[PDB]
């Protein structure tokens, strides 16, 4: 089940709701059933992974059967499935996470080309479509490309990347001196 859209870098969450006697038993394994974090009885416990100090809960929402798996200063490296199991529940998510750099420095000379790239977890080839404050919009894959650009390409740039119908949107602002 479930598709999750992470930006390098940033926070995620991934709900997991639970009928129940309202907060229970539950955690949350990779898919090598490597346990991320659970809870001893009334507490929060995270085993010995590569999330440790990353991973979170929100322990206030258990008394609402909601058991989050949260994963700040997120690596693309963080894209996986992730599996949460709230007693005789058992829920899928996968998290995918992305990066879109600007290898051209933001501040470029007029008529000069400028390139990014979009970092992605080895599994997915997502549909870049980003568009200059001019509105003309490029889209590819891995690397998309300006030919030169003009005085009007100035500031905001916003970028779409989609991946199985959801969709992340980086921004880039871009100083094309003259």
């Amino acid at each position: 089940k479930k598709v999750v859209l992470g930006k390098k870098g940033d926070t995620v969450e991934l709900t997991c709701t639970a009928s129940q006697k309202k907060s229970i038993q539950f955690h949350w394994k990779n898919s090598n059933q490597i346990k991320i974090l659970g809870n001893q009885g009334s507490v929060l416990t995270k085993g010995p992974s590569k999330l440790n100090d990353r991973a979170d809960s929100r322990r206030s929402l258990w008394d609402q059967g909601n058991f989050p798996l949260i994963i700040k200063n997120l690596k693309i490296e963080d894209s996986d499935t992730y599996i949460c199991e709230v007693e005789d529940q058992k829920e899928e998510v996968q998290l995918l996470v992305f990066g879109l750099t600007a290898n051209s420095d933001t501040h470029l000379l007029q008529g000069q080309s400028l390139t990014l790239t979009l970092e992605s977890p080895p599994g997915s080839s997502p549909s870049v479509q980003c568009r200059s404050p001019r509105g003309k919009n490029i889209q590819g894959g891995k690397t998309l490309s300006v030919s030169q650009l003009e005085l009007q390409d100035s500031g905001t740039w916003t970028c779409t990347v989609l991946q199985n119908q959801k969709k992340v949107e980086f921004k880039i602002d871009i100083v094309v001196l003259a």
